């Protein structure tokens, strides 16, 4: 009844404020792929990639375009192009940019059911919209730029603050951690994140003493794959390992649940494969005990968390704010999904030709 | 936005054509609570549930009408309703009967998402219809009787059955099974049910002799909570053991997947939690690479299966038949779902009058 | 040689002085089923189930009225009537409403073959009567009300006591805790409930501050079902987790104590499955070394811990005193079995007629 | 001392002398990216991947052109290249197309080494050239073709032969094994490969009906990921499971050896990461215990395996003939390295023009 018509790829390099500093390296702007899935109902789905590094852009928007010859003409069925998509892909690998991809398909192509049937993406699974909480991430910042973020963030109602570290010396975590602390007051989440960059018996060791300065959550101590390793760090930890955002496809994170790497997840609605692979990711999250946080992508994650049994929190980290209206707004730190169909981006149209790559 | 404004419940005590007689008993005629969901947009939910025996047929319509006033007013959606549900009954107990009214509650509330939406439910949860492979389902009917049966269900183009077997001595069960083979011929599944009815030892002797003989799977040997007893009677078999009708919720399932207890799964549309715990159930067995089929609920089953990464069988055992409009239709032994918005299920409001309880 | 020869339900909805407050709702007024089961010895067999929340009594009611075509005229066995209903249920799903039902003519059943042999219930379990330590249970009170009757439960001879927490902060639940310290001394029991309030990472952080404050055990920290988030918990404490008020049946019990969910356990003797199911389950605390408490069900609960070869604490929480005599006392704390036969329950006749429904 | 001065890329899809035929599709014409790798020292390096689908080429090729700019003033230092480009896409994602791009840049970065020593890689690596055992591999040919093939490959001296099998119906798969057995004797090899193209159920019943025929592997009988679902099928087998060729890193090997889902293992030196990944997957099948065959590649594969320990069989499928100088030779059906620098790849520069995308 609906089919898929057309899918157009713009690849930008989009302005942020503040560079994402990293323990291995900074995200100095944002590379994106912003899609347009044309149908038969007239209605175009949106929604975005990323790219993570400038180097994989042109690669990831050629892969899409090539991709566009196995979706057009298809129903605009999700569930269904999703399992045609791992069918197609089985030989070469459903994993890394080809799962990226078909998540960026799957995320218009809910977006677009959505606006078929004139209805938020979240009432369309089957839940009410509700305000849900949502953390101010921050970066590689020192004290100087950390303490005037964490400053900020408070002024605008946020209630938590992530901040990512990593440095040279534990010394020099804590130093980060206690400034915006005194920023924040007491009452008030401080996540961190060290982005893979320590061994095993490094993150034992800078964790424990974390956790003595009462941090919300340790995200990804190690590196991302070693899922063993993840477990033996969380072993020697009160507070929670926290990780997912680079697992592709619930299957991933199944591995991880399964061996007890973490006692928190994130995933990212691009590499978990989009609405689809959320919502399965949500019903593994609920039988593991694991609350549940999104990665990036905030305009659907506003969404996607009010359908998760076991949602947690949404990370506010703006990279697409340059190109899409701000229709998501903020109440006292709550993420407020918009009164709009489907997912609620629209996008600038102006401002999207200054970034094109 | 569309609220619910009442629930109406009929309870009927309805014929069968043949009578379900299995090892531990039989179901003569079928007691069903057929329940319809009223809301603010003007379209009605239909969904109904099976109580097993009459005895608990009041005792289920009696809860449903007292829940009346939990979901009077609340919005229509189905998934942030099972977690009011869910909550009001942490206490009483989430499970047996009142999580099969809740699950009653669920599959109307669907079916009015569809209507509201003018779309088939396969649809709504964003995947193709497509036909699904049944089998027609017999019962403890001696050789007979279900030779006769397996001829007709061939006759009229399915390719498998299901009997149900546990007779005193482990010869009748092959002498049944060896009589339907001759007559189907070797091309034809033979699904063999036990319905709990062995220890674990007996059942490890019945099942190796009926693994020679050439059945498609042995489901329930043993008590349905036995999960255990289940994984030691699989791991001494090559034939896969199949259950699942009986897990209250998703979180049964994903307590019997996570030890082992079967290669096969069948959740019941109402016992999982319907449509909602379905689609969790779903996600479980993708995971734990289970083929999934269904128990009972065939109108709805043929929706929910076409959704189902790993779907196998859909169970033909028309229990509501006589109350419910022949919308569903099987061609070549597959069920083709119907035309219709939400689930397509239609009253026979003349033979309602015949059976109310 | 004996049979029933009736049964009789009067559904109840009872005062309490004091609403159970709960992180999850309360229970404002104790909604009761009370059983009188009569037979051919002419003695009557007194029990009653507790339906939790009004929406669950009217069904209740109904199943038990429906259940009776079951029992009439069968001997008062109660081990073989057991056995007969789970085959009856088999198919139904032997849990839950039915489960519970059950476990009300299990209970009625025992204390009628106590009056048939003019001896107190614990004597024909083979055991002496012994006084046995009560604490008194409490709810989600606040600070005032917490520590008003925490003095209250001192001045009685109690030497332990039970508050519910559960609080938005915790902070909120160390305030009423420390207040609750200060009201009762050193060398005095407090027991904290969080009525499955919290997620694991949730449970985690709390009741190891908790802990610290040297409160006498966490019961049900969350999800009920959750056995194997329930030892995560236990895992990072020293503090006992305790649970199993909502085991139905002992079935549930194995499986919780087979994974270390807890390290000490309190079921209900109608979850449970009665005295029949209480038997077996002190069977499974004692082979697993876990001390066994018991969840409401004063009055039979004084006989069954007596008989319990690792019994522990009883609960006093008096839902039924305003329709049975006082008949078990307490002395320096210790629940007294009356020199009655059978349970002691005697009916206040004149009472019950205020509350029926 | 020695640097890396530049990166070439060409796409190419390139004539096969047989379409290979698979139970999941066909990969008709291969689609290759030839990599020539500049240094200071005058050498040039090459390589060559595998696109699997022409849809993931351009793709490839993109990516492999943007990551020029991280390699270029590089030394020719392999194993610290490989550390480098791991840290530069930790966030991205090392895996899928990604990390085989950084293969193709290992693969020719070792053949240049090769070169700069005036040294065959075998030597280089520290072993002595030896002459490997290869099987001839095939495809979904059906009984004629299959049988004819096979015939073909013991005329040349192959002492084995791989068949794709998977056909819809057993008995078909049976058929062809037997003819191809009845064509070459006893005594020759037949391995299949289902492509993941089985349930587990299904796999452990065709698997079961295989090994009665006598074939030497089961290769990839389910999803490839899913190393649980392939413990379960080696746990019903005598014969061995065969899987690798979609291990994206040696991690993706422990993973899968760590949880005993294969007695065989065959990594893609491709997707295995190189020269480098092959070494370290060469130490983990050494101490699991696991003969080590290759996937595809043959020119190098040849190199690498008389470097490993377990070496067990060589892959003849001869994917890039068309572009590349026949200089590895066969012997009885033997691989024999040839006796040049490096890996000895010698492009057809008449031919590659023919074949540009
Ligand atoms: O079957 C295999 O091994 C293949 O990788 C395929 F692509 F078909 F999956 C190949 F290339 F060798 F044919
Ligand atoms: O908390 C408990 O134990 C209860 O059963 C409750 F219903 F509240 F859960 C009660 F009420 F009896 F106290
Ligand atoms: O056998 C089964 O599946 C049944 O649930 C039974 F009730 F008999 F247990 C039914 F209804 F399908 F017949
Ligand atoms: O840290 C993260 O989550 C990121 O994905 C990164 F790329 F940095 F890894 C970012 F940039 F978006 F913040
Ligand atoms: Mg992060
Ligand atoms: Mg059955
Ligand atoms: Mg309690
Ligand atoms: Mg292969």
């Amino acid at each position: 009844e609906v089919l898929i018509t057309g899918l157009r790829t713009r690849a930008v390099n989009v302005p942020l404020a503040y560079p994402v500093h990293t323990a291995v390296g900074t995200v100095g702007t944002a590379p994106l792929v912003l899609i347009d899935l044309a149908t038969s109902a007239g209605v175009v789905g949106h929604s975005y990639l990323f790219a993570y590094t400038p180097v994989a852009l042109k690669s990831l928007k050629q892969l899409l375009d090539d991709m566009a010859a196995m979706i057009v003409n298809e129903p605009l069925a999700p569930v269904s192009l999703e399992a045609m998509l791992a069918k197609r892909f089985c030989l070469a690998g459903y994993t890394g940019l080809i799962r990226m991809a078909a998540a960026g398909i799957d995320m218009a192509a809910w977006d677009a059911l959505g606006k078929v049937h004139e209805t938020p993406l979240v009432k369309l699974l089957g839940a009410n919209a509700r305000p849900v909480q949502a953390y101010d991430s921050h970066s590689l910042d020192g004290v100087k730029l950390a303490t005037e973020r964490a400053v900020t963030a408070a002024e605008l109602g946020f209630r938590a603050v992530k901040t990512k570290i990593g440095y040279p010396a534990l010394d020099q975590d804590l130093a980060v951690v206690r400034s915006i602390r005194q920023a924040v007051g007491d009452d008030f989440g401080i996540m961190v994140d060290y982005n893979q960059s320590l061994d095993v018996p490094a993150a034992i060791k800078r964790s424990q003493a974390l956790q003595q300065e009462g941090v919300t959550w340790i995200e990804e101590p190690t590196l991302q794959h070693d899922y063993e390793g993840h477990q033996r760090i969380q072993s020697k930890l009160n507070v929670p390992v926290q990780m997912g955002e680079n697992w592709l496809g619930p299957e991933e994170m199944f591995k991880a649940l399964s061996i007890g790497a973490c006692r928190l997840a994130m995933p990212d609605a691009m590499k978990i494969g989009g609405v689809t692979g959320w919502i399965r990711a949500s019903a593994l999250a609920q039988q593991f005990g694991i609350p549940m946080s999104s990665h990036l992508f905030q305009e659907i994650s506003a969404h996607l968390l009010a359908a998760t049994p076991t949602a947690h929190w949404l990370e506010r980290l703006d990279l697409a704010g340059s190109v899409i209206e701000p229709t998501l707004t903020f109440e006292g730190g709550n993420a407020v999904i918009p009164d709009l169909p489907g997912v609620g981006i629209i996008w600038r149209e102006k401002e999207i030709g200054k970034y094109l790559v």
